[PDB]
């Protein structure tokens, strides 16, 4: 492989563009730190190995090889949905829809597998903007699906469920459709929903005026404060706004 040009950098370690040598190929070279990041290889890898059994969702993107340096696939044209709506806006609904089912199967497929991704947010999608195709990215802080509660949160405050707020404990499933949640709410409205924990305890939701009421709707149902009460992703699936 051959290092390139840097793209981000920040907690999640640093990821830089690259190619492989032999096919010329363009892929991201995501390094990560020993003792600051958390056989004996990184969860990472062993997540994404897992998710990338077969085929990936195929809106995840899959580990080609790791060395800590992982390789993995990287779309040109690509931009993340944080800079994306940074750039153009609030998605339109129509758009928000495609991306959202997309982002939805691709988590889906993940939980079939077994992985969690914990802190799916608009930088954590990658648009390839030539196939408008929305990959799920970094699995630095998911971990292994199962019965049993998770006690840790990677994520910003903001991002918080309520349930983390208010109890230091939250189930996978539940958590996820909320940042989805949340997730919606982003491309729709241009922006996330809550600043303060009162607000996210207390789901308080303004929703401005171009927000269909189908779809304001659903992400009521997701951004519910009951674990309980919110649907599941299969539900999210059949919703209402999120045919045609």
């Amino acid at each position: 492989y051959r290092l390139g040009p840097l793209l981000g950098k920040g907690g999640f370690g640093t990821v830089f563009a690259g190619h492989r040598l032999t096919d010329r190929l363009q892929v991201a070279i995501k390094v990560i730190p020993r003792n600051r990041v958390l056989v004996t290889c990184p969860l990472e890898v062993a997540l994404l190995w897992k998710v990338g059994a077969g085929g990936g969702h195929p809106g995840v993107i899959r580990l080609l090889d790791w060395f800590f340096m992982l390789v993995l696939e990287r779309p040109l044209p690509a931009q993340d949905l944080f800079d994306y709506i940074t750039e153009k806006g609030p998605l339109g609904e129509g758009p928000s829809r495609c991306f959202f089912g997309q982002v939805v199967a691709a988590i889906q497929h993940c939980h079939s597998r077994g992985v969690v991704h914990r802190d799916i947010k608009d930088e954590n999608i990658l648009i390839d903007l030539r196939r408008g195709c929305a990959k799920l990215i970094d699995f630095g802080s998911g971990a292994l699906l199962h019965d049993e509660p998770y006690t840790d949160f990677d994520g910003t405050r903001v991002y918080s469920p309520p349930e983390w707020i208010s109890r230091h404990q939250y189930h996978a499933l539940p958590a996820t459709v909320w940042s989805l949640g949340i997730l919606l709410y982003d491309m729709v409205c241009g922006d996330i929903p809550f600043e303060r924990d009162q607000e996210i305890l207390e789901a308080e939701l303004h929703f401005p005026a171009h927000v269909s009421p189908d779809c304001c709707a659903l992400i009521r149902r997701c951004l519910a404060p009951k674990p309980s009460s919110r649907p599941s992703l299969e539900e999210i699936l059949l919703d209402p706004w999120m045919q045609t």
